[PDB]
């Protein structure tokens, strides 16, 4: 770390100098070539940025630990996890996918949940989103999908976004997309926060054990926060009023100690059923029903430290699923297989040159033993004057290390191949829709009806007729249902039933909407509505501030103007800033075709309407409180609508709201 | 061109392959270390990213060409501009500034309109802003200015916004911002199009006679289809409804055949009058009124043809003000003599290599003679095996160029230096807010309101106290009243007048609201609000349609789901999609919910489009009463009801022109 | 390999001029770093990095190794309270222009006249040197001059070498056939200067780490102990021996094979090694190496010498004049090195070399 608190001005060889005013032939003369401080300076400032991400570009880190739950020897080798609170430094950085940096956080995509753990075994990296299944089934085909998903090559539109023509032909072509698609149409490609979603490995990886066993396993990540999603016609509202809604509330959560947390969890099976559940635990397109594999708790992840430079620590880590160590192996997963190569071979675009493991945030915490050498910005001193295998000049050092030797990582040994080499799918990988239909049928009726919706509204949107008829196609094949309602809105005969997939079985843990109320309240944001002109409106305002924050949530109070008390203004208030909103009862003259200078026409009852039609927690408290939602036009009897006088049974009440979050019968289905 | 349209998948070196399923060992097994296939191809994507630029990361491009309406060999030697109706094709890009490249279009800053002429003499490059005038005074500054408004360097926040600590503390520390605040904080810094703004040059230049003497003098583009600008609280919304918004207006104007245009003038003055205006000329803070210099029409500019590759055109295309002819020089403007080594050291992050200029985009229209040589990414070969001056084993070529021989760039010869070496500010320079107040004068009151609205916006997101105060120092030194209003909003007592910069000057031109009707309007959106419930709303809406479309006007009838007559659904639909909305007389139950868009949103894109200041209107029998329901008032300046449909749009027509009703904005007391 | 130069690495109290040679330097250093670095953070080289604190707000870039504190990398700031401070001539010690520097004129492309002799210096360069040393010099000339293939081309270098000294210009043109230019003596001059000759700069203060070979053989028992002796000596005067031979063993540092003339400084043969310097040959190393090696060292001017009994006629053996400077005849071991000693100061015996 590099302070800057005090001192004078120096160059980066650390002369003192100005940065101020060029040197110039004369007061009013041109610059001179001559001037160092200068080009010193430019020059540096031309050459800040680097390549974003090829995916993932939009995204935000955290410090934190990992904490080891038991000796897990059992299963696996792996040191971070061999004792009970043994603990290991990590760091973290979620993104979405399709946007480029500064893209909005709140475009509906597939989410990543990147995880390093700084083990004292080597780097450890689990590399992972927050929807446990991917579009496609083998890595070679990468580039399609995200060229067809990204903006289109002509004029770069739409950013962040799979509303366009080329998304939908490929995923109406490529049939192996319909799972992940059907996730990223729900609420897990609008979560709430990074702190209310999930993260998965996607694929099956083995734990192996220092016997040379082997298990396959499936990561789990399971976020103590409980799960919420935004709605759609809020999302887009964010992506405008804050781009920065995700990073932000990241970064405030650790800030005010409330760091989240997840459980760290395994699925653990048998090699011999690889087979045995209907589907290849190769493919990564399915999941392990958590019917036929329980999960089981590792240990416990929590972020605690927000990064002191974004650019060195978060815009430079550079994950790998070829970091990894003694204790888990790959498998043949076609996908993952095309990640090792490629994870690779990106930071050499990113970092301009072969030493990004030497960067502060890639470093491991333990020494590194090998004959690398050379390469631009290197930047160790090698004493080791004899760099090769084998010396007699350095005693035969560094040694090999293996499974017998070194705690070297090692191959589990059971992996055998037979048969051609083959550029063929396996037949096994074939169903690609039963799995999207299970999770379907495992949604509750409102998430439902907000999937079809989200699909509505794209495959609306697309241009093609061609292509908005296959992807009915293919949607039909998961449920005719869909298909059907789909179609309605862009007004063509969905195909006629097709049952070879269709199927009631249901999956649990899967749906957002219905895995009842949160765990936590905490870091939830209310909106208080007051005024300046009532001195009473305040008052109550100041007293449900003390009450509300006593209990862990964070509270905005919105005037007209600024002042003590007062948080923002109405100019700068919207309802996609707030979990819950309430107006006190000295506010009801800004409720009622009254105008200000001050604040756009008829925002402090769009602020409240908002809130309601998106299914938040609103309430009135005071004494008239009984009318100010009539003229709102809000029902006073409806669920999460509250009206009281007290505070205490006010605050209690709505308390209540803030866990349940989305009140989901403000919202209409289909007929 | 590389046409893909047939053939078989082949390799980069042109050996059929295929690209779908890996090489593995087994058809379960593990993928081979000899698929160079999968290799090749993923090593291609891993590597598809180039740094994005510096500043104005997000932008767009497109092809047209000049045409110059003279010989203008009596101010100008520059070939280009050498004969009425002379064409050079050009290039332009327009961007924002602090925005990475994924950020909205419609974010508030101040925007880049970046100028490439393939001339018959070498490439030429105008590097402009929509603002005429800069931050800052001299260069080596950039930097400061550009981290304080960009990020803040912790957690990188917030995307492409002056609404934030550092940007204020730099903006109340640097009082030479004050100008260009003042214009980012006006309709300036929302644009509605990148056609509905102007282009400047901001510096001053010099204009080279071939008998070597000089004028100095300022670029203007004028902009042929008028100054139009977006209100906030409706930029806002944009931003998440669409990001794309100026990409896609720009391309579907070209697309249609409605290519935007903008006169290319200069105001052309003589070196004595450096300083006769009452401010240094190589000050980029300030601007010549027209009341003193008029500007003078040299040519038209044209955009006509979109790129067919985004990334190939328009993200490598690598604009220089280094990119001079014969005919132009450059002034002493420490802000511009800074950009000069800037632009062409920042190609090398941005391509990786020293070759740029052989990237087709940036390639000149004429042969290259020079002994630069080698480098990575060396696209030509050589023939002249001596690249040496001077040489006799070449014959002496390529000869040397210069004012008397070969055409050759050259220097005004006029220009002269003395005094000592010093880093030090001129005098000259140190009025910083004059000009600021000159321009806010000569603004229309609610465009002063709108001002003052962005203020009170952003400084109320100031989280410092102190940065505030500062800010209101500033603030009070160009304009008491603008003070006290902004203090207002944030609750803290405006300074005491300070009047030594106060004064009631106004200029022309600078204001957009002010402006009169738009000169055309076509290419503008209007929205149809209509329903598949009546069989006469759709009817209705088909015959708005042929009567609308017939006038340039670009046409979207709205309904719950799609069919023939309908563009899109009440769901993908939003106010900030259309220049004017127009509800047909049969959806008035919708307006009076459904499992096909969310609650309100039929009513919601009307009040809105009301509220931010579009013609609206109904078009029927009991058009009457639809409004008192969406509590619209009938007589409202820009309302429009109507039973005559050939009069509506008439009507319309008008409303749309205006652009934007002004009276419905509340002004402070 | 990495260590990056620049003449823009200046610190208060050092300041350029006006040289449109070292002017342009100052651009081309910085910028060539990109290249070889590949990014713009190569002075966090370690070679690079200077042995003082940095503060400034340079942020980012490919391979940033810093993690910065200081979140307000602006200047003017109140949000760091105004740090970090600009330095100058009054604060914190900064770098500062000289002040008394000043211009005037036009913006020129033009040479400034007072640049135009490029001739008169050289001739002073040249009358300075021993009449050996411009031997030397107008064959070095000789040798180039005469592998350039362009008829033209050589006309125009006599030409310019003319216009320094028609002298040179005469004796080099010899060897490639052609006519020198007439006398021009606009620049001619007898001027001479101190300390730019190489030869005669006299003796060098120091030989120690010079090298010295000792031809030795395997055969005669006597060779290897003379040579161990000459060794004893001359290494506790700071040379640096190596003894030859046939083969390695004890006290043989290298074979005639791996042997030659520019390896050292100069040469002895043991008296015992006599029957190798006489047709004799062997499948150790090349035909006539030993004498080859002796032979060379004589001819490049370097000491070169017999020690012992019968030196005084393997010299005439090897054609090496007994009388000859910097040739050494001795029995006595002592005085032996006591007068080479003085051969390898001298360094250069240039009695050897023809004059034109
Ligand atoms: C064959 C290519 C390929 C395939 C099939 C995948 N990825 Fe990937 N991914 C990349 C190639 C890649 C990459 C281009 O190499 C990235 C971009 C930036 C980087 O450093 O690696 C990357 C980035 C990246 C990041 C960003 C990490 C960070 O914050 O720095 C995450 C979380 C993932 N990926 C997760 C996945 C998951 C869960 C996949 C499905 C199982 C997946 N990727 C398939
Ligand atoms: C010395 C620093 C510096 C200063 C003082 C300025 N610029 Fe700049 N500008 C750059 C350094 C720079 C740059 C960092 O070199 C960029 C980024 C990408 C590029 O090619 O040049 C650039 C980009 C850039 C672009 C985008 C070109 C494109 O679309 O590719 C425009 C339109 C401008 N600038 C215009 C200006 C104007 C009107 C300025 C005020 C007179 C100005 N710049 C001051
Ligand atoms: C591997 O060892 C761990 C170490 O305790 C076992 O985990 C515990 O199992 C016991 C017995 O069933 C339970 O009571 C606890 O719930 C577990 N404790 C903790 C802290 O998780 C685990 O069951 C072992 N697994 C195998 C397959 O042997
Ligand atoms: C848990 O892991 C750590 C790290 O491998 C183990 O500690 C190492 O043990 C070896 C001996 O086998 C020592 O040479 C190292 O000094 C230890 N490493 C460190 C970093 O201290 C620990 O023994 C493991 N526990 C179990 C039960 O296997
Ligand atoms: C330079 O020459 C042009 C070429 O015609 C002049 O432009 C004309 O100016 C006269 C008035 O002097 C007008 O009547 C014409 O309509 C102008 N034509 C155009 C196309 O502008 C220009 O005035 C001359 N300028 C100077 C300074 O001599
Ligand atoms: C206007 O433009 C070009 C500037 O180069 C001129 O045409 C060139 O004229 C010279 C004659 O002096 C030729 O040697 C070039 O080869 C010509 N080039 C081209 C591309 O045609 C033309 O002279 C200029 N016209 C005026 C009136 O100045
Ligand atoms: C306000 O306008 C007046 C009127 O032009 C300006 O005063 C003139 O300034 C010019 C340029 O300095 C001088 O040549 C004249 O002598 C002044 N004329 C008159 C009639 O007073 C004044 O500079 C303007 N002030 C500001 C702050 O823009
Ligand atoms: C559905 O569930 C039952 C019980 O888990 C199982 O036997 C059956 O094979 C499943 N079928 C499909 C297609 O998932
Ligand atoms: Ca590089």
């Amino acid at each position: 770390e590099v302070d800057d608190s005090t001192g004078y001005l120096t160059s980066d060889v650390g002369g003192p100098i100005q940065d101020q005013t060029s040197l110039k032939a004369g007061i009013r003369g041109p610059t001179l070539l001559e001037d160092f401080m200068f080009r010193q300076k430019i020059q540096h400032f031309d050459h800040e940025r680097v390549p974003e991400r090829a995916v993932h570009a939009r995204g935000a880190g955290a410090h934190g630990t990992f904490t080891s739950y038991a000796d897990w020897s059992n299963i696996t080798a792996a040191s971070f996890l061999n004792a009970t609170g043994k603990q290991t430094p990590v760091f973290v950085r979620f993104s979405t996918v399709a946007g480029s940096r500064g893209s909005a956080d709140t475009a509906r995509d597939v989410h990543g949940f990147a995880t390093r753990f700084y083990t004292d075994e080597g780097n450890f990296d689990i590399v992972g989103n927050n929807i446990p299944v991917f579009f496609i089934q083998d890595a070679i085909q990468f580039p399609d999908l995200i060229h067809s998903v990204k903006p289109r090559p002509d004029n770069e539109i739409p950013q962040a976004a799979t509303a366009h023509d080329s998304a939908w032909d490929f995923f109406s072509q490529q049939p192996s997309t319909m799972h992940t698609l059907f996730w990223a149409m729900s609420g897990h490609g609008i979560p709430r926060s990074y702190r209310h979603m999930d993260g998965f490995g996607v694929h099956t990886f083995r734990f192996v054990k220092d016997d040379g066993s082997s298990k396959l396993i499936k990561w789990h990540f399971k976020s103590r926060q409980g799960k919420a999603s935004l709605v759609w016609e809020e999302a887009q509202v964010l992506s405008g009023k804050n781009a920065d809604f995700h990073r932000q509330d990241l970064w405030d959560a650790i800030e005010s100690g409330n760091g989240p947390e997840w459980d760290v969890c395994v699925q653990i099976v048998d090699e011999s059923q690889a087979q045995a559940f209907g589907f290849d635990l190769l493919d990564p397109t399915k999941i392990i029903p958590e019917e036929y594999a329980p999960l089981t708790k590792l240990g416990l992840l929590k972020l605690d430290r927000n990064p002191t430079n974004y650019f060195a620590e978060t815009e430079q880590v550079m994950f790998q699923p070829g970091h990894i160590v003694r204790g888990i192996d790959f498998t043949e997963d076609p996908l993952l297989q095309g990640r090792l190569f490629s994870y690779l071979d990106t930071q050499l675009n990113r970092n301009g040159g072969p030493n990004f493991e030497q960067l502060p945030i890639n470093m491991p915490r333990v020494p590194i033993h090998n004959n690398n050498r050379d390469g631009a910005g290197q930047m160790f001193i090698h004493r080791n004057k004899y760099p090769y295998t084998p010396n007699t000049l350095n005693s035969g050092y560094p040694r090999q290390a293996n499974q017998n030797a070194g705690r070297g990582f090692f191959t589990a040994p059971g992996r055998t191949a037979s048969g051609a080499l083959v550029r063929e799918v396996s037949p096994t990988f074939n169903d690609h829709w039963s799995q999207p239909r299970l999770f379907f049928n495992s949604l509750t009726p409102v998430e439902q009806q907000f999937l079809v919706n989200a699909m509505r509204f794209e495959i609306s949107l697309v241009k093609s007729e061609e292509v908005k008829k296959n992807v009915l196609t293919q949607l039909n094949r998961v449920s005719h249902d869909v298909a059907v309602r789909v179609a309605a809105a862009i007004g063509l005969g969905a195909p006629d039933a097709d049952d070879t997939y269709y199927h009631n079985n249901k999956t649990a843990g899967v749906s957002i909407v219905g895995s009842g109320p949160l765990p936590t309240i905490k870091t939830l944001r209310v909106g208080i509505l007051a005024t300046t002109s009532e001195s009473s409106a305040l008052d109550q305002a100041a007293q449900l501030r003390t009450r509300l924050e006593k209990d862990g949530l964070v509270v905005t109070v919105v005037a007209e103007t600024l002042r003590e008390g007062v948080d923002q203004t109405y100019s700068t208030a919207d309802a996609t800033g707030f979990d819950g909103v309430v107006v006190v009862d000295g506010a009801a003259a800004l409720f009622a075709t009254a105008s200000s200078p001050l604040f756009p026409t008829g925002r402090p009852l769009q602020i409240f309407v908002d809130a309601y039609r998106w299914g938040k927690p609103v309430g009135v408290c005071g004494g008239k409180s009984s009318e100010v939602l009539d003229a709102a036009d809000v029902p006073e009897d409806g669920d999460g609508v509250y009206s009281e006088e007290s505070v205490d049974m006010f605050v209690e009440e709505f308390e209540k709201g803030l866990a349940t979050f989305r009140f989901t019968d403000r919202f209409a289905l289909d007929s």
